């Protein structure tokens, strides 16, 4: 069995390599990257999004939300405030002023130390879940917005056209700001491209030990718990590093920087924070090995998750049991 510790693996795909996108993340789950939950990929020095960055400051974050903690250093949930619409160029001016700027730090180890003291004690603004993409058309290769679509999937693999799109995701954050344990949606796959600016550390859980996380979940926010058979679908807690260990639970550890993709597989929990200024793409996406995670997800029929029109078909064909108490929850 390749890969048997779960470690994060990196790649650095070729110029020709990097043509079939399909190709290559079968390939790395040849080598067992998916058996850490998450992998890295450089792309080939050839590659590049789009030309410049310099005129993306007039798109607007409609919703910025202000992530407000509460609980202890190591074990705190997180609520999202929803605060008045900014451009990009505002939060930018905004990431960097003396009250939300990064501090001084010797390296990622000592920022990453500071993160776990201090996140709690400030509230930083995120400007996440904006559709759109960064990438620009002429990019062939690994350009977020042409990818085969979960729909065009699950179609090919189990003969059922459903409705539905696929769209990236822009992501601005700050110092500070902070994606709780979560698997995707119907525990997809994610593809994540750090376009600009500073770095964004990712923790994540093999997802042959998912279970284990979920059970110390259950343990340290039992009121959550007890609401929602499936409460980590809320996206609101997080556990650090030095909780983990001090439980026994397997994880691992990495910090993307701009120019690279991070890969999630399916059923891989991951959490993290970005370091400062910095601006992500993302997409959801499928494959032939996703199927049968699809069916197995668990789900929040509470009514806190509140997902996507496109998730409704996923629950309607691979989970018809769970289709009615589910939607329930949908509406
Ligand atoms: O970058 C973020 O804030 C969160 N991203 C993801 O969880 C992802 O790409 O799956
Ligand atoms: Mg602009
Ligand atoms: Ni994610
Ligand atoms: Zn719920």
């Amino acid at each position: 069995a390749q890969n048997p510790n779960c470690n994060i693996m990196i790649f650095h795909p070729t110029k020709e390599e990097f043509n079939d996108f399909d190709k290559y993340i079968a390939y790395m789950e040849s080598q067992g990257a998916h058996r850490a939950g998450l992998a890295k990929i450089i792309p080939p020095k050839e590659w590049k999004a789009r030309e410049t960055y310099d005129n993306i400051s007039e798109i607007l974050i409609a919703t910025p939300l202000q992530q407000v903690a509460s609980g202890r250093a190591g074990v705190f949930t997180q609520y999202h405030k929803k605060k008045k619409a900014m451009t990009v160029g505002e939060y930018r001016h905004l990431a960097n002023s003396k009250k939300y700027q990064t501090p001084p730090h010797q390296n990622f180890e000592d920022l990453e130390r500071k993160y776990w003291k201090n996140r709690i004690y400030n509230s930083p603004i995120y400007g996440a879940d904006i559709s759109g993409s960064l990438f620009d058309e002429n990019t062939k290769q690994w350009n977020l917005g042409h990818l085969g679509t979960i729909q065009d999937l699950l179609e090919k693999e189990c003969g059922v056209v459903i409705e539905g799109v696929n769209t990236p995701y822009l992501y601005f954050g700050m110092w500070k700001t902070t994606f709780a344990w979560h698997t995707e949606d119907m525990d997809l796959y994610s593809i994540n491209y750090l376009h600009l600016g500073e770095p964004k550390t990712w923790y994540v859980v093999p997802p042959e030990h998912g279970q284990r996380l979920e059970r110390l979940a259950r343990e340290l926010f039992p009121g959550s718990s007890r609401g929602c058979g499936a409460f980590l679908r809320h996206k609101v807690a997080l556990i650090s590093p030095t909780v983990l260990k001090e439980n026994g639970i397997p994880f691992n550890r990495i910090t993307q920087e701009a120019g690279e993709f991070m890969v999630t597989f399916p059923y891989g929990y991951h959490a993290g924070f970005n370091h400062g200024f910095n601006c992500a793409e993302a997409i959801n996406f499928a494959t032939p090995r996703w199927i049968d995670y699809g069916k197995m997800a668990s789900q929040c029929s509470c009514g806190e998750a509140r997902v996507t029109f496109s998730m409704d078909a996923f629950v309607r064909i691979l989970q018809p049991e769970r289709y009615d108490l589910w939607k329930r929850g949908q509406d």
